[PDB]
């Protein structure tokens, strides 16, 4: 018998045994293979990786970022290539970039869930605002107004801040400004790939229009220190009138109102990322499967990998990870069709930008959300006055830096 072992990240709240439950029905009828899962943590997880790929000593199967095939992908003799051995043709097609190395046509990762960032607001909060938000949060400039009518509106005794993000001490720094640099015209890096753009007049016409945000008091001051988990969890006791978020809190919410009578799930509306001056763009994340070619099985490893992106089991691992499947013929099942999550499902298909799938973009990401962070401590003011000069200063610097990364990447 084959023993396929598999490293995964934890991405739902038991990894291991949720992972097993998805897989039962292939091993039921696939008895003479076995699935070993090993839960390693996201912060060390491409280290563990790229060292696996190197020694040649690695599961059969890993997750990986979505961001890191490409990195992993151009080492010699890594991962095997999947190029004509998956039926691409079933696969959302915003999601497929990720897989491929940019500029080649060589696949080393396949899909598996994808996340894209909506805009999650309060009705009640809306309508005792004045706010439609049918109309008013369709464009950046209808989104700041509304946001002027939101903040500091009382609803209920309480009075809610406008939005709720988070700032430098966050793992979505980088994310969480990618649909404004893009809706203003910008990019990270340009289309080929091989030159940094971050210090273009668009995207920074999209970190000012953000990150000013906080300047302006639109956003809530203390959340600005907290991180991700901490505005979806604020959010969900009724802090604030807006927040980008991912999908997943739509199940915690849901969770609360059964356990706690936490009522704030029916007071919720949610709506796609506002259009900028270029354009509608959303965030896109999530996660791709790879084959080592160190593996003794590949022909098992690919059946599996085959099954994951089965329309059974992206419907059920997408819901117990609280992620979106990457599959078309997944969001059939009413699941990712309700009022709220049909907004996700429309939003990664028809507007999902993805990050470019080139060997450096994991280094860059790294050097992206350094520069990101001080401008964060610009606008908040952390050490002397907000100077837009010097966010100005702090993307060129990061320019350079990136252009360097990709010389040595390429």
């Amino acid at each position: 018998s084959v023993k396929l072992t598999m490293w995964i990240m934890p991405n739902s709240d038991t990894p291991d045994q949720d992972l097993l439950k998805v897989v039962k029905p292939f091993t039921d009828a696939n008895p003479h293979i076995t699935v070993e899962p090993t839960v390693v943590d996201w912060s060390a997880a491409l280290t563990k990786i790229t060292a696996a790929a190197t020694s040649g000593e690695a599961p059969d199967i890993t997750q990986v970022g979505s961001t890191w095939t490409a990195a992993i992908g151009a080492m010699e003799g890594a991962l095997v290539e999947l190029t004509g051995k998956i039926d691409t043709s079933a696969f959302v097609e915003s999601t497929l970039q990720s897989a491929y190395i940019k500029g080649t046509d060589k696949m080393f990762g396949m899909p598996w869930f994808t996340e894209t960032r909506a805009l999650f607001y309060r009705k009640d909060a809306c309508e005792k605002a004045g706010v439609n938000p049918e109309t008013d949060f369709a464009t950046w400039d209808k989104f700041k107004d509304a946001l002027k009518k939101l903040n500091g509106i009382e609803v209920d005794g309480k009075k809610l801040a406008a939005l709720g993000m988070p700032g430098k001490n966050d793992w979505n720094v980088v994310h969480n400004f990618s649909w404004w640099i893009y809706g203003a015209g910008g990019d990270f890096v340009n289309e080929e790939g091989t030159q940094a753009t971050f210090s273009s007049e668009n995207a920074l016409k999209g970190i000012k229009f953000y990150s000013e945000l906080a300047v302006e008091g639109l956003m809530d001051e203390p959340s600005l220190e907290k991180n991700t988990s901490d505005i979806e969890s604020a959010f969900g006791d009724g802090a604030y009138a807006t927040a980008f978020m991912g999908p997943w809190v739509i199940s915690s919410y849901t969770k609360n109102k059964e356990e706690n009578g936490n009522d704030l799930i029916d007071k919720i509306g949610v709506t796609m990322v506002p259009e900028g001056p270029a354009g509608r763009y959303a965030f896109m994340g999530g996660s791709n499967l790879v084959i080592f070619n160190s593996s003794k099985n590949k022909d098992e490893a690919l059946e599996l990998l085959k099954f994951f992106a089965s329309k059974e089991a992206q419907v059920e691992y997408s819901k117990v990870s609280k992620m979106l499947p990457v599959v078309k013929a997944a969001y059939e099942d009413p699941y990712f069709e309700d009022s709220l999550m049909k907004v996700f499902k429309e939003q990664v298909d028809k507007y999902g930008k993805h990050y470019a799938s080139v060997p450096g973009w994991a280094s860059a990401e790294v050097i992206f959300s350094e520069g990101l962070s001080k401008i964060w401590d610009n606008v908040m003011e952390v050490d002397g006055a907000y100077s837009y000069d010097k966010t100005v200063q702090i993307v060129k610097d990061v320019e350079s830096q990136i252009n360097q990364i990709l010389q040595e990447t390429s």
